[PDB]
């Protein structure tokens, strides 16, 4: 019988948590730019938005246009590189600030594991957890703004929730695939896009983690309804080479273009950090396996006609 806030709700994680609280029954505000445009029209259709989904005009940069919105509401789901650094940690405080005077039950915050990494001392052959933090530093050092914003974001998030006694939790994805409900996505996608449609002969020397969109949205949910819920939750499926990809998406499509083998055959294949999902399993998530998010991302980039 709740309502609860999602905010920049036609994102990509957004989009598909606004879905699962309406099949759970919530009825959602979601927060955007502007509602009566095209790229948040896929919102108002899914199913149970006609009776329970509200758009709303929102700049987080503007404390009362928040405010507005957030009260009467039980939980928050923030959703929402150099440039965007100052403004994004400025929302975000408007958002926590606001859940406070709103007198929220919680604020579930997404983050991202840029925030739990980054460190010299943090090695590939360590299980890393959500005791992990990146260096500010060598972030700064090696001109990774991504990492260093996102963890400038979450410290401030943090803090700005304990001097306002806002119950804060913290989601941190690695890299999120999976069925499209709007027509964009990340540079991954967009790499196995390049895969599929021939741009793309060879496959560079990487590994990376993956984990289905849909899990990230359980992930946001689980730790919103878990009164017990505390911290941070790293939300992880496993780690696949480069390579590794190529394979799979060499069994389930075999008709398709793909790389013919590494840009780098002369150094040894890079090892994937090993990270710790034990904290969501452990609050009863059970994730979809990496080659099933594989496959729904190639689905859907055929459905939306990215894929000749």
């Amino acid at each position: 019988d709740q309502t609860v806030c999602v905010t920049g709700a036609g994102g990509f994680i957004a989009s598909w948590l606004v879905k699962l609280l309406l099949e759970r029954g919530y009825t959602v505000r979601g927060t955007v730019r502007n509602p009566e445009d095209p790229k948040n029209g896929h919102l108002k259709e899914l199913e149970g938005a006609r009776e329970r989904l509200t758009l709303h005009k929102v700049d987080l940069l503007d404390l009362q246009s928040i405010q507005s919105v957030v009260h009467g509401c039980h939980g928050v789901f923030h959703t929402a590189p150099d440039e965007m650094l100052e403004p994004a940690v400025n929302g975000t405080k408007n958002v926590i600030i606001a859940s406070a005077e709103a007198k929220v039950r919680r604020v579930v915050f997404t983050s991202s594991i840029g925030t739990v990494y980054m460190d010299p001392n943090t090695s590939r052959d360590v299980v890393v957890d959500e005791s992990y933090w990146s260096d500010l530093e060598h972030c700064k050092n090696t001109k990774n703004w991504y990492c260093y914003g996102k963890t400038v974001a979450e410290q401030s998030a943090w803090d700005i929730a304990k001097e306002n006694q806002v119950d804060l939790v913290v989601v941190n994805p690695v890299v999120v695939l999976g069925p499209l409900l709007q027509p964009t996505i990340n540079a991954s996608t967009i790499h196995i896009l390049k895969y599929l449609n021939g741009a793309a002969k060879t496959y560079v020397n990487a590994t990376q983690s993956y984990v289905h969109v849909k899990d990230v949205a359980l992930a946001h949910l689980l730790v919103y309804e878990t009164n017990s819920a505390s911290g941070r939750y790293i939300c992880c499926e496993t780690a696949l080479h480069r390579g590794e990809v190529v394979e799979i998406l060499a069994k389930y499509f075999p008709e398709y273009p793909l790389p013919t083998k590494c840009s780098d055959e002369k150094n040894p294949r890079v090892k994937p950090y090993k990270f710790s999902n034990q904290k969501l399993k452990d609050l009863g998530l059970e994730f979809t396996p990496v080659k099933q998010c594989l496959y729904d991302t190639v689905r859907s980039l055929q459905e939306k006609g990215h894929l000749p």
